[PDB]
């Protein structure tokens, strides 16, 4: 698992559940292709988006779907979404560990970069 | 203003100096519009970016470049830039704070809204 | 001054205002003495707490009540207090602007230290 | 485990291996009474505190060496330690898990209480 993301919820204290993010690969063109998405799992954590082969060098961007997650809770938020940035592999394959940490009217994100 | 942007360094216990930044709003086709840019000051802050007449109900994206700054001070930094995306005035005018504290693998960001 | 605190919500978007602290200093003996208290104002801030020659080399500790606070607005959060420890004026005189972002179960906390 | 923490490095994008921490009990006296201690393990985690049994309502803390983490790798810190002081239970029995987020200027402290 070369790319995971993690999602907490900073107000009841527990892992985001069910929230949706798409994965992007900027091209070419200076455009964004979208390759990979999927919504966190009860534990917060959606795994699986892509493969060693597929995870090239390059830049990314995951956005978050945050607004749907607070509107669900019937809180109003301030982001449309929370989005990472990052260029991959700069130094060859490592595993990232993306985390997000969510409030209505602030976030949080880390890059955990391992072996 | 009604669009204030204050940007703080966790590594160094300062104001984060001389950050670029753009403000983009989204059209109605839904390609994003240059709205603003410019640099923080030796506060960290960037002030007048906006008027009240000018800032009007929207979706706003604020780009914060992180990158350069923290390869400015040597350090290969995680993200690419910054982002901070929000619908603003939807209610009325608001008075918008955005912070960002930033890390070489981390930010966080929040927002002031005020009324006027 | 020489110390100032600012204190945010990231639920509401807002200063975090009448919100109560303490600030102890470490004595020789190694108890916490009282230093300073008070509670952050309308834009969230607690000016005032001691002055440049009171405010000597030392072990000062800010205890802000966050408990308190979300209790106040119906909210049971994670945490008593949030504590911030740390050695000041090791170097000379220093100003400090401490800084904290509040949610029911978590925050988090930066220092600005400039030199006067 | 009912009680486990996790350290990040937010400065090197990892976790932040062999940082020390004490976790105390408030007894009667409003003194911190020590009861469990350890050093975080190279996935920046320390588990097995505590047991199920002993860990009783009532407001706990624990002390994380972050001073001398950041002395050894030459960088100089701002604070001294960071705290997280917490009532444990207090509806019953939770598992939890503390997180910090550490940089030498900063520190952020999360909490996840799950079943
Ligand atoms: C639980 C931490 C995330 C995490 C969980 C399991 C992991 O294996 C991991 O690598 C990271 C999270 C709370 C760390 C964190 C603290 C504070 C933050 O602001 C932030 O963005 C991230
Ligand atoms: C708002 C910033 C502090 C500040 C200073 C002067 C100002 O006029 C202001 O509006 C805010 C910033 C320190 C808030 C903050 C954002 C994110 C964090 O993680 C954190 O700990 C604190």
């Amino acid at each position: 698992c070369p790319l995971m993301v993690k999602v907490l919820d900073a107000v009841r204290g527990s892992p985001a559940i069910n929230v949706a993010m798409h994965v992007f690969r900027k091209a070419a063109d200076d455009t964004w292709e979208p390759f990979a998405s999927g919504k966190t799992s009860e534990s917060g954590e959606l795994h699986g988006l892509t493969t060693e082969e597929e995870f090239v060098e390059g830049i990314y961007k995951v956005e978050i779907d945050t607004k749907s997650y607070w509107k669900a809770l019937g809180i109003s938020p301030f982001h449309e979404h929370a989005e990472v940035v990052f260029t991959a592999n700069d130094s060859g394959p490592r595993r990232y560990t993306i985390a997000a940490l969510l409030s209505p009217y602030s976030y949080s994100t880390t890059a955990v970069v391992t072996n």
